[PDB]
């Protein structure tokens, strides 16, 4: 199942530069494997932005929450979740 | 490059039937040769409603807006825009 | 998979009508065929308004897309779609 | 009678994490009482967020008000509340 | 139990002059009954606008839509309803 | 003449329990006055939400200005006022 | 006391250039009229826009009410109505 | 030219209320200048809100930013610019 | 001085083709003619969209107000002004 | 190519520093508008901010670009690509 899910992050502007390193490598790692195993089927950056547009691929709801709910950057993220259906003209 | 583009169709109650049958034929076949050459790379239908959203692969402005422009249905047509760029933390 | 969806109906005015009355009674016997299969789980209406908030149960997107594209009103409705998931607070 | 209830969580930067601990498992004791006298009829995850979607089954909006009112993470929440009315096309 | 009612008209251009004319009676007639009655409770004009903001004193969720419902007007109204509590600093 | 008054409460995270109990208590105070006097004719709570929504009747918009702004919560608050005129069908 | 009310036209399409020459000269005459006996305190155009911005100086709601809804556009307006107050920084007349 | 400009403060929740009197006087005398220099040509409080409506009248956009920037609230301000344009069908001063 | 101006054209869709080309030769003609002249500076179209995004050089609210007003395309437009200042960093003209 | 750009500066409460951020910002914008990737500069009449337009060869150059400007951590951005107007003279 196919949902486009769009990502805003808003750090806090005390987050220390260190936590901020962390953030980004664990967030990093967290999405190769999601990607890697198909779930985080599209990954793009928002030009100009600190966030990203993507379409994950999962079974149900449920496991979409716990895996966007999972996201070391979760906390400071805005997130947009819908649903993407099969499109007729598809080719 | 690419761009993040979504439709929503907007279709008048006053169009003839058979104008309206010509439109999702000609949207349709118009789509197919887009997505066979490459630059419609996605289509995805958005659920419950008539539109949807789309990846675009062009090499320049100009060449996105007359292919949008050109579309059967642009005339019923509510077009949002926006660029994507590598996310580094992309694989494949 | 359930789906939080509100329809709002919005009818022409110049809606012929005899033929309103048999959408309503298309409409009523499209969404009990749904109800008594479950795939339509709940459904009230918008107090002081001519739609309604209803709570969807099927198994993907496009098994929804579908159902919410034959109904009888779709022409003329507004609609809005999210998922609902599991509350870990929920009893039972 | 039935109200259609939105819950958003929004929880300070600052906020001391046993004390969000504690502020969880209290929430987490009262949405069970409240459910298991059925007060609090449905209780859904808003997929993506913290927050929830729920129905609500009271006797008056006085009711209403005094129960979200005790909710433990109200002081954080943004709350949106909405009147449902039994629908004619409504099978059992 | 209470109800805030913002209701705003749009009439038709092309409405016919005797029916619209008639639609207006009807309208008024309806909600002097209703404010006889007590279930219109309050009634204002929203200064520079054809609408009103109303409170509704009605027994339940199910009373209220049938009367909105019934309003002459309804095919023309747009309508915001919501929930008024009794106020514990209230005199 | 009449006004139609809503107000939200945003209490900041760091004010302690008595500076909040105190400024119930002073509101209260307050509104009770005003009432008495009858420039706050209606008051009601916003069912779910930390609130009012309130009916003032007083002579100018500088006499409910210098009203609002003396409010204990005013600091505090999200302030909507729209003025109200007399309705043709009104019967009272 | 003063309201700032904002007006945007949306003229309908059936509405020809001859009856809209004659709808503007019928609302140059009230305007002149309220602006003369000072209800109208202020008209702006709102720069590329159908439309105005104006601050009246009314004695009520009601009254308010009354003059809007007889202006001979009311039927094409989108109004906005919001009530000013004296500001206390204010030097000079309001 | 004339501008209609909206502000509206928005304190952050650390600011005491002796600093929030201190920023008040140095805006009340900042502004005192400029109504007397007419560049602020009409000032008044939105009823309920904290913030005004005004109008300035300045000989380009660079001197109206230049204004604005320079006024004691700025940094908690939201500002929103509109020009204004003499309206056809008004009578007597702009 | 500058102002950013967004167009948006919403032409209804019974509208007679042969009034729809007459229209769209006249915004031709018209705008070569302000763009000559200076006063129309820049004009983008609006990917995707049948509008534009235009930066406008005049003297006066009223010279750009009365410019847009003559616009062919005026009564089916939807029409977002702005004014832009001297950045204190631009390098180079406006 | 073109894309017009927004950005609105919110800089956080406390900040001595500010007039350094200033100087390494405009010392940046200086180098990207003699290049000609930066067009356009103009000031927000009233408003902490700017619209820009950029000429680049990509998204990703332009992306590259404004993540590395010094105000970028404070800033709200909007992008928008521009098309060639037919009627352009
Ligand atoms: O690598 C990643 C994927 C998500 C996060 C944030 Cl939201 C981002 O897009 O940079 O970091
Ligand atoms: O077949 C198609 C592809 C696009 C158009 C519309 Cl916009 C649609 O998505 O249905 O018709
Ligand atoms: O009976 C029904 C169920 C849905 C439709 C519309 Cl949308 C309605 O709710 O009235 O008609
Ligand atoms: O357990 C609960 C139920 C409601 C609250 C929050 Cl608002 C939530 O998790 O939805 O905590
Ligand atoms: O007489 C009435 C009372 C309500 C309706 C509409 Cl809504 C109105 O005039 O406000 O007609
Ligand atoms: O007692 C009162 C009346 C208004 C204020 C806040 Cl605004 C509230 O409504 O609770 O406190
Ligand atoms: O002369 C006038 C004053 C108001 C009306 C419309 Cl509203 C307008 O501003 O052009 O016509
Ligand atoms: O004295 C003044 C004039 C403007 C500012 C804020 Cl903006 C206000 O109270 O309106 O303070
Ligand atoms: O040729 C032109 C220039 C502006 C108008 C519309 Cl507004 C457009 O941009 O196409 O027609
Ligand atoms: O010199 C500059 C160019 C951009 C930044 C911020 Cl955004 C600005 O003042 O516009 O600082
Ligand atoms: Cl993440
Ligand atoms: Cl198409
Ligand atoms: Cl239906
Ligand atoms: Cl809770
Ligand atoms: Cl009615
Ligand atoms: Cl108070
Ligand atoms: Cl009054
Ligand atoms: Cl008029
Ligand atoms: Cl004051
Ligand atoms: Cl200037
Ligand atoms: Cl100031
Ligand atoms: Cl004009
Ligand atoms: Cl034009
Ligand atoms: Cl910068």
């Amino acid at each position: 199942m196919l949902y486009l899910v769009r990502m805003t992050v808003n750090l806090p502007r005390n987050l220390d530069p260190r936590e901020e390193e962390r953030l980004k490598a664990s967030a990093k790692a967290r999405s190769r494997t999601l990607q890697e195993q198909g779930q985080w089927r599209y990954l793009w950056r928002t030009t100009g932005k600190y966030g990203n547009i993507s379409v994950f691929d999962v079974n149900s709801h449920d496991e979409l929450h716990e895996i966007l709910w999972s996201l070391p950057f979760f906390p400071y993220l805005t997130i947009d979740v819908e649903p993407l259906s099969h499109h007729p003209a598809r080719v």
